[PDB]
């Protein structure tokens, strides 16, 4: 079983409210990861504990190409430690806000390897991804792994969308504090998609009760610049009805995404 000895530690790659991501390369193979460190007397009043140490479980069963892969965990005293694959290219964000705004290429291929990760997380009795850009990873070459997991660390950047990133992302079922099942991730997809190509979220607003009035109420436009396609494809994904959102499928036949995609 691993310790944090077997570790060489380098700079942290995101900083979050229970501990921080290192950059780590285990001292022997000198193969290169990302080390998540949770404090756990912050776990302790978030009420989070065992109960995700029987989850950990979980996303080690995850095995994917657009999953962050989770290698192993231990835990010392006052800390826990998740061994994680490394992501050299990081954020989905930090590119969104380098590119301001991405093309249709790109984006029906992020839009293809969500679906694909979802697909097969659906298959093992795993739903609601946490999939906004922050939480989106990009490996080796160009790829997109789903991070999600370990709750929310940032790599240094922004100050605008802080908080107030949080909601955007949640379908009206979620936030209204009715129940949620499998369908929520198919509403995110939606949300993605039209950031992917507009840069900013269908419903960002200046505060949380607007912005939650137009989840609710699904309210939202497009700038003249999005295709047809793309607006069928995201009109069809963001139905405050869960059941007249697509499976997962047609989401990858959908016709735009068919031609678009750079893959
Ligand atoms: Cl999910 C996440 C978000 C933000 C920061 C760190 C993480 N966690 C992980 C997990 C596995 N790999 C990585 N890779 C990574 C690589 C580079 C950077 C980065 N961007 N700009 N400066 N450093 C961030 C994360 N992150």
């Amino acid at each position: 079983q691993w310790a944090l000895e077997d570790f060489e530690i380098g700079r942290p790659l995101g900083k979050g409210k229970f501990g921080n991501v290192y950059l780590a390369r285990e001292k022997q193979s000198k193969f290169i990861l990302a080390l998540k460190v949770l404090f756990k007397a912050q776990l302790e009043k978030a009420g989070v504990e065992h109960q995700l140490r029987r989850e950990v479980e979980i996303q080690s069963h995850l095995r994917h190409p657009n999953i962050l892969r989770l290698y192993g965990y231990f835990h010392d005293a006052t800390r826990v430690y998740l061994i994680l694959e490394y992501a050299p290219l990081g954020t989905v964000y930090r590119e969104l806000q380098k590119l301001s705004k991405f093309d249709e290429q790109r984006t029906a291929t992020y839009i293809t390897e969500l679906a694909n990760a979802l697909s097969y997380c659906h298959s093992k009795r795993v739903i609601h991804r946490d999939i906004k850009p922050e939480n989106l990873l990009l490996g080796s070459a160009g790829e997109l792994k789903i991070a999600d997991f370990g709750w929310s660390v940032h790599a240094p950047s922004s100050r605008r969308d802080t908080l107030c990133g949080t909601l955007d992302y949640l379908p009206p079922e979620m936030i209204e504090g009715r129940m949620h099942d499998e369908k929520v991730d198919l509403w995110s997809l939606g949300v993605l998609c039209y950031e992917f190509l507009v840069g900013k979220p269908p419903f960002e607003a200046n505060t949380y009760q607007e912005t939650y009035k137009r989840i609710s109420r699904v309210e939202f436009t497009f700038p003249d610049f999005v295709t047809e396609g793309a607006r069928d494809l995201i009109s069809r994904l963001l139905k405050h009805n869960p059941s007249q959102r697509p499976m997962l499928r047609e989401v990858l036949e959908h016709p735009w995404i068919t031609a678009n995609s750079s893959k």
